[PDB]
């Protein structure tokens, strides 16, 4: 029942599939498979508001809301986007995505929590989902 910690993920998958959906070229996409190499992600908790901090090595994302409204944080691939969060259970929130300006794909994701504290996290992008289990460091 906690997310606050650090996190170095160990499994994951739909990776290159989120990279073509995000982008449409082709070394646009083993350069963010290259670049995640396994990533590193830091949250913090503080009640219902859940911050993410990801870093790889030359980028470096991080978003902040509460579980209840809407507000606005950077997506996976480099876009603005007003994302959202409400909760599932006790500890599994889910969470919308839609860009700030423009249209055109449709961003979502999870993250549950285990009962001994680990981390997992899901991913959706119109009809793509990419899971990466996060283990606290």
């Amino acid at each position: 029942p906690n997310f606050s910690g650090n996190w170095k993920i160990i499994r994951s998958e739909n990776f290159e599939e989120l990279l073509k959906v995000l982008g449409v070229n082709v070394m646009l996409r083993k350069i963010a498979v290259a670049a995640a190499s396994k990533p590193a992600v830091e949250i913090k908790q503080e009640g219902d508001t859940f911050y993410i901090k990801t870093s790889t090595t030359v980028r470096t994302t991080e978003i902040n809301f509460k579980v209840g409204e809407e507000f606005e944080e950077q997506t996976v691939d480099g876009r603005p986007c007003k994302s959202l969060v409400k909760w599932e259970s006790e500890n599994k929130m889910v969470c919308e995505q839609k860009l700030l300006k423009g249209e055109g794909p449709k961003t979502s994701w999870t993250m549950e929590l285990t009962n001994d504290g680990e981390l997992i996290l899901t991913m959706t992008a119109d009809d793509v989902v990419c899971t990466r289990v996060y283990v606290r460091e």
